[PDB]
């Protein structure tokens, strides 16, 4: 009945600063609250309004805008339990998610995992953890998930310096990787740090060294980071925030994984750990990788 | 303090107001022809200073985002920067670049050979020489000359005697000419074609696809069977794409974007014909059960 293009462009720029304004709400309220503060929240919402709110957002949000949105809407253990279960595609493919969650998490966070697995898609994580994996590496990722890791306070420094030579003498193929095994998944963090420092002393090299030469593949990269975890976890996951921008394409799912389930456990430790390891910050990183609604979403994530 | 009702209602107001202004970008990217909208990209820069295709790329994203901005570009561009995307390495695949090149007329070629050089300052033609290999990079080399025979008039003396050519180049003990597929294929008019598939059947008793499936393979065969299919039938062709790649809990939503989009104000409603006798559902009903989201709003919107 007649094409006005100055009503067109002027309702566009309307709906357009209102995407802007509304999510600019979204994000408020998202990046603003804590974990709990978002149960309550998304529980609310259906009360009062008869929707959940996950499934409004999947109707109007996409992307990775999308992903951080409902990442951030689940438990943390939820969204790692996720994360597990879109990783494991087979025997023989990629491995890195399964090492990087297992390998940094305290018993009570693996035991909420492996709750949430069983849960979300009713099958235990442990069985498909042993039809994903092989070798040495399925015994220690499913020595891990026993969660049974000794957390005390206590250093116990005649065990830290034994744990030391039974970690040379194996790799020396006395009584290979048994040993690796035992003391990487059970001895805690503070007595793990003592049989490192006593490593460097009684041999001459660090331990990273010696597991460099010793082993190879997935393994190696699962005693390295239970190594990295165990004396600077922060540094670790700061280097895996890093490595994940490093190209224009970047791996934005591993960015999301690592800033949603640490936020409330070590994600401030890991902005330090960052800018003192690169000179940039964490955030002014994300500025420069990622772009619109979602680049918004995280800058507000690291505030 | 914290104030769960009010953050909550604060967040109803935020996603009902993401509803209204989803619509009101669907119900104009959809209600308005290529050129309206055009006019309306200009004219948005001209009033708020910010580029249209920017402001959206901003706020929004996934699927809808990819389908806004192609809507927002002349499909000319749009298939120009499909092939660029799927344009990475001398293996890999060649669906997207196949289905263009087969497909286009002459005046369309053109205008994808003349935005690709706009976009990327690359020569479609190069980069097409660099990614094939076999005949098949010498047969889309060859439609990229967009000399393709476009009368009227069909020459039954012709169609018989390419017929017998066709058929001559495939029963060779030696090898299959495939050097005279490509003649045919690529410069003899649709119209002419269709003559020329006739009186194969009747000459041979095979259909001309059932010959190409024996005697060609890989990308080659379909690119032959591409070429076949658009010249018998393209409405069809297209309607059996968009099915297959709706089939599957994956669904490439690539190809679908591709095809309504680029044959919107073409023979997108040719296509929606015959994909409801082709399949006895609505395109608009299994695009409604295949997607989701505001993607799904869009696309709906896009079918009527």
């Amino acid at each position: 009945q007649g094409f006005d293009v100055d009503r067109d462009a002027k309702k566009l720029n309307k709906a357009c600063k209102g995407m802007g304004t509304n999510e600019a709400a979204i994000i408020e309220i998202l990046s603003g609250r804590t974990s709990d503060e978002r149960q309550q929240i998304k529980q609310k919402y259906k009360a009062t309004y008869g929707k959940e709110l996950e499934e409004v957002l999947k109707s109007e949000l996409s992307g990775n805008f999308e992903k951080t949105a409902l990442a951030l809407l689940d438990h943390p253990s939820e969204y790692a339990a996720r994360q597990l279960q879109k990783a494991m595609k087979g025997l023989g493919t990629d491995e890195s998610v399964l090492i990087e969650v297992l390998c940094t998490r305290t018993n009570k966070e693996i035991i909420a995992i492996k709750e949430a697995y069983q849960r979300l898609f009713d099958r235990s994580l442990e069985s498909d953890v042993k039809g994903d994996t092989s070798g040495n590496l399925k015994k220690i990722l499913v020595s891990l998930l026993q969660a049974n890791r000794n957390e005390g306070d206590d250093v116990d420094k005649d065990l830290a310096g034994q744990d030391a030579k039974d970690l040379y003498d194996a790799g020396e193929g006395r009584w290979d990787e048994l040993a690796f095994n035992e003391v990487l998944a059970k001895r805690s963090y503070k007595q793990l740090r003592a049989t490192f420092q006593a490593y460097q002393i009684l041999i001459g090299k660090d331990i990273e060294e010696a597991i460099e030469e010793e082993t190879s593949g997935d393994l190696q990269k699962a005693y390295l980071t239970l190594v990295r975890c165990a004396q600077d976890c922060e540094d670790y996951f700061a280097e895996r925030l890093y490595k994940s921008m490093k190209g224009a394409g970047t791996d934005e799912e591993t960015l999301i994984r690592i800033i949603v389930t640490r936020a409330e456990v070590d994600l401030q430790g890991i902005k330090a750990k960052f800018q003192e390891k690169y000179q940039k910050s964490l955030s002014d990183m994300v500025r420069s990788d990622t772009s619109g609604d979602f680049r918004k979403l995280l800058v507000a994530l690291l505030h």
